[PDB]
């Protein structure tokens, strides 16, 4: 009966919902590339498991008599239980067991979940050949956001190897939603609030339209990038003594200066919206889009657009608890923003006692243009994810510019000292 407030971001996803009501541009997801066999039967009573010790997925979203949102939680079964179901689909004997995998997470990313139902998430395990496996994590991005998914691969397979081993399942370390609520609730009330909204509104007085090269589920494609193209990422970072991440957005907005010549670049970054510990291990969906605002001078290095980054998101992340929503709400129209540049954090490879998980995006969220989406390091390689609005990018379209993009990305980590405008963007 207990009527759980939303997070700022939960706010967002429930306005947006409404727009499109029957919609699932909402729905995102993501998967573990597993390298070895798994025991189905367990790693499905470890999905119980892991569910019901994690509220957000046990969790419906329903509407007052004001007609305000709020979070109800709904417990599996030993009022609504959460359903838990984890598939097995067997395609080990396809003729392309990757393929057909990657089809079926596309049609499940593509069917609505009516928010009222609690349980807003979507649990397939493929089995693939030569024992190889895929765990599919599709969700309603009103309940999970990125950092919970990494939450939520560590403690199934926690759960798994505990089950595997005959050992008693450790108990989980999550945190709780309502504090996290109730900290952003604070926030709001405070002097810094203030002080945030005038930064950021001092920022775009000019109100930059957002420029390309409604939000709908992407098409998504994506490009690997094995280290012997990635490591030079690693070196620029060293050389510049920037985080390979900020040579990333950097390397970005030098990619739209070339190609638009564009003086004033605008890039959006994600950022966590996870303040304090409690904050950090709850999974749920609280994460904010900020947007990056470049200026690209003639004449500069890579190197110094790279301090041109740092300056700018020493800024953002200084007033980073200021909603992007609500930016674009005071602002107007189309608000402000360009790619959503998603260099994710890194996740360690996900133990299941034998076999091991790594990470792979699906689908980040909808988008009015283009995300760019990042998952790897450039040790270990990368794999570059292009999600383009189907309105704006085919899907060759986002092949050919995601090649371009990596193209010149790599030309430009291979020298940060060379002149921008001077190396050469090649179509
Ligand atoms: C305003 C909150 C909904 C938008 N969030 C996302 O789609 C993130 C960037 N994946
Ligand atoms: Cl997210």
């Amino acid at each position: 009966s207990v009527r759980h407030g939303l997070t700022s971001a939960q706010h967002c996803v429930w306005l947006a919902q409404q727009l499109d009501p029957r919609g699932a541009h909402y729905r995102t997801g993501s998967c573990l590339e597993i390298d070895g066999p798994l025991d189905h039967a367990v790693l499905s009573r470890a999905l119980r498991l892991t569910v019901a010790g994690t509220e957000t997925l046990c969790s419906r979203f329903l509407t007052d008599e004001e007609g305000r949102p709020y979070r109800a939680y709904c417990p599996p079964a030993p009022v609504p239980y959460t359903p838990v179901l984890l598939r097995h689909i067997d395609l080990s004997g396809h003729e392309d067991p990757e393929g057909e995998a990657q089809r079926w997470m596309d049609r499940d990313r593509a069917t609505p979940l009516p928010l009222d139902r609690p349980g807003l998430s979507s649990h397939a395990l493929f089995t693939l050949g030569g024992g190889r496996h895929l765990y599919y994590l599709g969700v309603h991005h009103i309940v999970i956001d990125g950092t919970s998914m990494a939450l939520f691969y560590e403690r199934l397979a926690e759960v798994y190897r505990a089950l595997r081993d005959g050992r008693a399942v450790p108990a989980a370390a999550f945190g709780d939603t309502d504090r996290m609520v109730a900290g952003e609730e604070a926030y709001r009330a405070s002097a810094r609030y203030e002080r945030d909204r005038a930064y950021w509104t001092g920022l775009f007085t000019d109100r930059p339209e957002p420029v390309s090269l409604r939000a709908l589920a992407p098409t998504v494609r994506s490009l690997g990038l094995p280290p012997e193209r990635t490591e030079v990422l690693g070196r620029a970072a060293e050389a510049t003594g920037a985080h390979w991440a900020r040579v990333v957005i950097a390397g970005v907005a030098a990619f739209l200066h070339r190609t638009t010549g564009a003086r004033d670049v605008v890039v959006s970054v994600p950022v966590t919206g996870r303040y304090g510990a409690n904050a950090r291990i709850t999974p749920g969906m609280v994460s904010n889009r900020l947007p990056l605002r470049l200026a690209v001078r003639p004449g500069e290095s890579f190197a110094r657009v790279v301090e041109t980054v740092s300056e700018a998101m020493s800024g953002l992340l200084a007033h980073s608890r200021f909603r992007g929503e609500d930016l674009d709400r005071e602002l107007g129209g189309a608000g402000v923003s360009g790619p959503t540049v998603n260099v994710m954090p890194y996740i360690r490879p996900v133990d299941f006692g034998g076999p091991v998980g790594l990470m792979r995006s699906i689908s980040s969220g909808p988008t009015t243009d283009l995300n760019i989406v990042l998952t790897g390091t450039p040790e270990s390689g990368l794999r570059v994810d292009f999600e383009g609005n189907p309105q704006v990018y085919g899907g060759q379209d986002l092949t050919v510019l995601q090649e371009r993009f990596v193209r010149f990305l790599a030309e430009l980590a291979a020298d940060p000292a060379a002149t921008v405008d001077e190396v050469a963007l090649l179509t």
